[PDB]
C-alpha cells in the first residue's frame, strides 16, 4: 500500500512477517531479500523486524543475553 500513511510497516505487512516467524523461524540470507521483494520491504528493514521479535522473547523474563 502507497499513498496512504504506512510508510514502515502496516497491520497486513506486520501479519505477513509474524506469521512467516512463526512458520519459518529465520529466513537465510537469498530468502530475506526474497521476502523483501516478494512483500514489499528493505531486507534491512525485514532483517530489524527479525530482529525485534527474537530480542522480544529474549527480554521477556530478563535480558539473557551475556548473562553468566
Amino acid at each position: 500500500m502507497r499513498r496512504k500513511r504506512r510508510v514502515l510497516f502496516s497491520q497486513a505487512q506486520v501479519y505477513e512477517l509474524e506469521r512467516r516467524f512463526k512458520q519459518q523461524k529465520y529466513l537465510s540470507a537469498p530468502e530475506r531479500e526474497h521476502l523483501a521483494s516478494m512483500i514489499h520491504l528493505t531486507p534491512t528493514q525485514v532483517k530489524i523486524w527479525f530482529q525485534n521479535h527474537r530480542y522480544k522473547m529474549k527480554r521477556q523474563a530478563k535480558d539473557k543475553a551475556a548473562q553468566q
